[PDB]
């Protein structure tokens, strides 16, 4: 940086701090990523300057040819990436790409299902403090108790009870594949519509590692910033026939000027995403993932589910008589970040928990491999086992510190 | 730059193009402004990387030490900037400020009072395409037909008769200082909330050159982006008896996380207007309005309320038989930025329009005086007067190049 330095020393210290912090500690919260300089640098443009309500070449203002080539380069991208028939690059938010598709078919008061949030679904699938739960109808699908696997059968009968308008799918904390096929023909049998929210495990698709919801779902939502590697942002996803729709969800429904320069840097992602080292980086995602999961068993953990499909795991820590919570904070303690957790039929609060959710998007971005899965893996075994111990915790922040240089 | 280049070269060639095209258009768009180089390095950082939803010191995940110096700096130099009790800096935009509030306040349906929307009232003041139409039931009061001034006596009658929940004041396209102290008052008679939206003037009321809502208002958002000189996005600020509230409405209520990054951008914005060279600034920015205005009066245009107390004025183009449409195309032609803009009551759809808005925030930023107040509206005179005239159309082109460089 050159100008805020001088500008702001206090604003630069703060971020220079978080700049070393993220190189410090060893990043396992699932959602996180580190984002290359290129997409930081569109995101630091003159792009910020300009007003672009509506779309390219139908936009509310004049002046809009150079970032309605960003924008389309942006959809093209995303389309090429998915294969979808229509993209929207413009939600501010995973919360706001949800958000729209919502007001795009339901009315207030209409009936959710969705996944259950202590299951592994996310806050706006219909949290009661979330707008998704007070504006609509949430009804909610399990896992089976034992396999921790979504029972398809649940799916249903809830489906066929409730008789939804709109069936959601994907999750925040779901570490196996989800059967897209099947929810599709749920929905098919109940009449609604099915929406896919796939912000978790979008880079995994786009590297053929998870399966595409976007042939099975009338719309695809998710978050640009992650498995997918961009900037922190929102994407809709949607056959041609409901483009329109969306699109006015978007703008005039619940947003006003998009972030052109946020948009630019979502381009840049989708390019990223597009090569084939990055298909090389997200299979060595679900790699290390397996590899962790296998280590942490070997440490004699208990996984939610017995594994992973995918970039996340779950540890249920009943078993070692520890809270997600109590985790959390020793692991704080040493330099490894993960969080908390709720596991199915949680005995726990949210608030609480019995489990810690990893991921190894980040680290596997650090450029971490399996060797560094068996370490980071036998580092928890030391902290977990040894909570009442400054000397083992003392041993893993040397460990920790030997792994990120 | 340095990465974008070699990684995007589509990408970058378009920001470059924008970037240039910033520079040699006369920006008269009333909703933009140029940002500083520090207020674009703080939005291309590594703060992108960083999941803080919650808030400073009681966030949902560990590591957000360095994020919560940041976000707490932008929260109490906004404090500073307006003396509000509590500020909120985590809004995407000024629409999910604006939505935010109206989550804190509102259920479904209830009754909102805002500025007739082809008066000057903004999209979310109660569009019918957009969430706020469709959630709540807006009515509207007006400006008087010949001095274009907010009737009081119509917002109290408005109110008295359709007993709002809420009270909206606050424009897109008001060009005259707006009477909170009065807001209030009818607030008060009818046992409503006091919301104002300040996005257009928020850079005013830090100068101290418009009266500031905060002392009169429950809720004041703004935008950022703008008379504020920020990066994109919103804020809102109220009275710590509704602090609670309104930081609940932001999260869990309509966002995840928040963008931490632009959060930093808005905390260097905040330091900007803070210093006495921004509060000279501001003056200038209203000095050349009311220079423009003037010059614009010396030309033969009419304008709507007969001048301007802030940044913006409306062309009523009407005397001279041209829609506003039509105007923004051939100013277009010779780069001029301007919209098209309803003028009240104007006989014309939205679509097409009786006038033209025009902001003097960008230009000052680039510099602009008073001469060049003068030598603007002189062109807008030319061109207007001689829409039929190539020969005119290429000499205001090259007076506008003369102006920009």
């Amino acid at each position: 940086m050159k100008y805020l330095p001088q500008q702001d020393p206090q604003v630069f210290a703060a971020i220079e701090q978080e700049r070393k912090r993220q190189h410090a500690k060893i990043e396992l919260i699932a959602s996180e990523n580190f984002v290359s300089r290129a997409v930081m640098e569109a995101q630091g443009s003159v792009l910020t300057n300009k007003y672009a309500e509506g779309y390219p070449g139908r936009r509310a203002y004049g002046g809009c040819e150079y970032v309605d080539i960003v924008e389309e380069l942006a959809r093209e991208r995303a389309k090429q990436l998915f294969g979808a028939e229509h993209a929207n690059v413009q939600p501010h938010s995973g919360a706001q790409a949800n958000m729209a598709v919502y007001f795009t078919v339901l009315e207030h008061g209409d009936t959710v299902l969705g996944m259950n949030l202590s299951h592994g679904g996310h806050l706006t699938h219909g949290s009661p403090v979330n707008f998704s739960g007070v504006q609509y109808n949430f009804v909610a699908y399990g896992v089976d108790p034992e396999t921790h696997v979504i029972d398809y059968d649940d799916v249903r009968e809830k489906a066929r009870l409730h008789r939804p308008k709109l069936i959601v799918a994907a999750a925040s904390a779901y570490p196996r594949i989800i059967d897209f096929a099947k929810f599709r023909e749920i929905a098919d049998e109940v009449g609604a519509y099915l929406m896919v929210d796939m912000a978790h495990i979008a880079g995994l698709v786009a590297a053929g590692l998870h399966p595409n919801p976007v042939p099975y779902a009338h719309f695809v939502t998710t978050t640009t910033h992650k498995t997918l590697r961009g900037p922190r942002g929102g994407m809709i996803l949607c056959q041609e026939q409901f483009a329109k729709q969306i699109d006015k969800a978007i703008f005039p429904g619940i947003q006003g000027g998009p972030l052109m320069h946020v948009i630019a840097a979502k381009a840049v992602a989708f390019g990223e995403a597009l090569q084939d080292d990055f298909k090389a980086y997200a299979k060595r995602v679900v790699d290390n993932a397996k590899r962790l999961a296998s280590a942490l068993q070997n440490e004699g953990f208990t996984l939610v589910s017995g594994g992973t499909d995918n970039h996340l795991l779950l540890v249920d820590l009943r078993p070692q008589q520890l809270t997600g919570k109590t985790a959390e904070k020793v692991l704080d303690e040493v330099g490894i970040t993960v969080n908390k957790n709720t596991i199915p039929y949680d005995p726990e609060s949210p608030f609480v928990t019995s489990g810690i959710r990893i991921g190894t998007a980040a680290v596997t971005t650090r450029g971490f491999g399996l060797e560094e899965m068996d370490e980071i893996a036998a580092i928890i075994g030391l902290v977990l086992k040894n909570v009442g111990s400054e000397q083992a915790l003392e041993e893993a922040r040397q460990r920790v510190a030997a792994l990120t240089d």
